[PDB]
DNA sequence: GGGGTCCT
DNA sequence: AGGACCC
């Protein structure tokens, strides 16, 4: 059966939140700073040369009058992240999150109802909100076109609600699966929406240049295909299956080629509460158990705060180390789930993990350490 | 780089 | 426990 999915994408997320936080930035070109970088920035400041994920030095050299705020505390950001998700769940319960500023909702059932309450008379009255991709002419006699136009209206409603109620602007993409919804949502930015009719499905996939532009084909898989002389969507569309299956495995091969055609049958998953929490830290060198201890203490500190709130409790903790990652994990003892000291017993366990994984007696060098709580009940 | 999902 | 993807 034919679905109707909507993808929602918040214009420069962290950027938006900062302004909404300190109005005294609305007028001013702005970049959120993570360490030495500018990971996002408002559109006002995009005009002056700035680009996502750019070096802060080059930044000001590109825009002397560039404000800077710190988005190394992702705390303000995820409150909004979930306010957005909750706002949308009120529409349809099934809402899939992707990162902090992206949402998928399945509108198929909500659309059928709107129509199953639409007098056969006013059927021609149905119209579109936002852009129709490739300016493709509407065909109202084609039920599929009808179910998608409604789709656009709900999206327009959702985008207005986000704005009126949360003050956030965003883009929307309405198509027949998550893949196309995602791709069509960025055709018109910022703060605008685009819908995709099926007859223009092939135009959209071919508009893509590098093969790694399709959601799902990431770093590894690209280099795999780039090696095979596969660079375009048509290259991939036309490549031999069997050779791909041999080279990528039947699981991947089958899926990612379907993707080259714009076929995606994966469902909108309900995300609900966060399955896990974590804090990260990378760096040039770390050759001591003791300073590992210091880091491991900090991270532990930061986590205990969210892990605190939430509600439900974590029943497993893990340790991750980059020297290519590797991890260890074990249940947290029953008496530990109890909040009045909790630190020292934790670092004790963590160190135990950090020692069976590493040979301390000998020299060692990590560029990254993480701590993760999960298995929440 | 710095969170989080899922497949296996 | 590790590997891939997403942002
Ligand atoms: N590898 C990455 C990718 C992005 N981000 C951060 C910066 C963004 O604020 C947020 C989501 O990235 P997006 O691709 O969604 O960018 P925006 O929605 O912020 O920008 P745009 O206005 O161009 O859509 O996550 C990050 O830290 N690490
Ligand atoms: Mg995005
Ligand atoms: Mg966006
Ligand atoms: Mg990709």
């Amino acid at each position: 059966s034919s679905r109707v999915i909507v993808h929602v994408d918040l214009d420069c997320f962290y950027a938006q939140v900062e302004m909404i936080s300190n109005p005294e930035l609305k007028d001013k070109p702005l970049g959120v700073q993570q360490k030495y970088l500018v990971v996002t920035c408002n559109y006002e400041a995009r005009k002056l040369g700035v680009k996502k994920l750019m070096n802060v030095r080059d930044a000001k050299e590109k825009c002397p009058q560039l404000v800077l705020v710190n988005g190394e505390d992702l705390t303000r950001y995820r409150e909004m992240s979930y306010k957005v998700t909750e706002l949308l769940e009120e529409f349809s319960p099934v809402v899939e999150r992707l990162g902090f500023d992206e949402n998928f909702v399945d509108l198929t059932e909500m659309v059928e109802k709107r129509l199953q309450q639409l007098q056969s008379d006013e059927l021609s009255a149905v119209t579109v909100s936002g852009h129709v991709y490739n300016n493709q002419s509407i065909n109202l006699l084609d039920v599929l076109h009808i179910r998608l136009l409604v789709g656009s209206q709900i999206a327009a409603e959702m985008r207005e609600a986000m704005y009126n109620q949360l003050g956030l602007t965003g883009c929307a993409g309405v198509a027949s699966n998550k893949l196309l919804a995602k791709l069509v949502s960025g055709v018109f930015k910022p703060n605008q929406q685009t819908v995709l009719l099926p007859e223009s499905c092939q135009h959209l996939i071919h508009s893509l240049n590098h093969i790694k532009e399709i959601p799902g084909i990431g770093y590894k898989t690209a280099k795999c295909l780039e090696a095979l002389g596969i660079n375009s969507v048509r290259d991939l569309q036309t490549f031999s299956p069997k050779i791909l299956e041999k080279e990528l495995g039947i699981s991947v091969a089958q899926r990612i080629q379907k993707l080259s055609f714009g076929e995606d049958n994966s469902p909108v998953i309900l995300s609900g509460p966060p399955q896990s929490f974590s804090e990260e830290d990378s760096f040039k060198k770390c050759s001591s158990e003791v300073e590992a201890k210091n880091k491991i203490e900090e991270l532990l500190a930061s986590l205990l705060n969210r892990v605190c709130q939430d509600g439900r409790k974590p029943h497993t903790v893990r340790l991750i180390i980059r020297r290519g990652r590797e991890s260890r994990q074990c249940p947290i003892p029953s008496h530990v789930i109890q909040k009045y000291d909790v630190m020292t017993p934790m670092v004790d366990i963590l160190m135990k993990l950090f020692r069976n994984m590493v040979n301390v007696k000998m020299p060692f060098h990590l560029t990254l350490l993480s701590v993760c709580f999960c298995n929440l009940k």
